[PDB]
């Protein structure tokens, strides 16, 4: 019933552009929206986010997260490891590379989502959520070597999966950080299950 | 260590703006970023709310109540948690219960309310509270729920069992052109992983 009529460029930066979208509502009334898009997509999606399950025998399973200064937020955020998918990369492979660059961990693909939207009221940004287990007992993950590209400054924070939500709430209360909504959603459902 | 130096307007719409952010990196070097922000945020603790609505009924498996809407930024239909912006002076909890009723017809009870969490911190400053609400579907008020959408809001309600949410979401994605929201997918993945 609904569809895009036209998109007017309002402003293009190097990384992000702003558009005026004209669309047909289900009545037959023409309406407008202000949309954002990244200029970097071709791809299955703009990016990947990695859910990295760190498994070490005789330890709690942990979820590996990253803390970074985020200039749109003017502050530090706690997120799943994540980045853009390179021209001609599969989402799986983008996931293992990002996880290594950002955390030093080398992991295994467990499962891969379809393309899912980041903030559909605002942007067309999409990611694949890639679940990855990390054999924390293998020698290659013993002393993880993070390989951060230019201008990435990443702190690695591992939290137990079985208490994820309480541990994040504690970091927020103590450290003036913003947790990522996907992280929080995941943490919430771990408590809401069963 | 890192902090904002300046924020320069590039382009302001009625609803969304684009800014050039200058910040200090942890090496002591100036860098820039392109930041999106919504024009509607005032004194709220966040831009919006998303509602995790747990529909409870005697002799029924618990359902998660979701909404399907056309999203002009995406050029297509998206499956999301019920959600909207927080009105000036409104509490996140009030916004949540109101949005939930407007979009779905259901009258919820507050369970919990997150701190403000970021939607896409590499792109925007946009934040929400994620509000978990239970719906007593045995209450006569919630028997034949009537949406009360606002102007230009066109919503379909989809209720899926919590105990099979991820497979049911995948089935819907198999049947049509539609994108699942990343928070919904994250929550569904955690329910499997638990
Ligand atoms: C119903 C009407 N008051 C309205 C119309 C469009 C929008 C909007 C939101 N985000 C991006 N672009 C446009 C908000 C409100
Ligand atoms: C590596 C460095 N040239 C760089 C710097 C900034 C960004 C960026 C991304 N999204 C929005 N705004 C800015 C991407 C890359
Ligand atoms: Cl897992
Ligand atoms: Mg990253
Ligand atoms: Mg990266
Ligand atoms: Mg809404
Ligand atoms: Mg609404």
């Amino acid at each position: 019933k609904q569809y895009i009529i036209s998109e007017e460029l309002i402003s293009e930066g190097k990384w992000v552009k702003l558009e005026k979208t004209t669309y047909m509502d289900p009545t037959g009334k023409t309406r407008t929206w202000e949309s954002v898009k990244r200029t970097t997509r071709k791809q299955t999606a703009d990016g990947v986010a990695v859910i990295p399950v760190l498994q070490r025998t005789l330890h709690y399973e942990c979820i590996v997260l990253v803390k970074q200064f985020r200039p749109p937020m003017g502050g530090y955020c706690i997120e799943f490891p994540a980045g853009l998918i390179d021209d001609g990369e599969t989402p799986e492979a983008a996931a293992l590379r990002e996880l290594e660059e950002e955390t030093g961990y080398k992991g295994d693909i467990a499962e891969c989502s379809p393309a899912v939207c980041m903030d559909p009221g605002l942007s067309n940004c999409t990611i694949h959520i890639v679940t990855v287990t990390i054999n924390g007992d293998d020698a290659e993950n013993a002393r993880p070597k993070p390989k951060p590209g230019d201008g990435e400054f990443v702190e690695v924070i591992s939290l137990p999966k079985n208490d994820l939500l309480q541990r994040l709430d504690a970091l927020v209360a103590e450290e003036h950080l913003t947790v990522d909504a996907r992280v929080y959603s995941y943490a919430l459902a771990l408590k809401h299950a069963n």
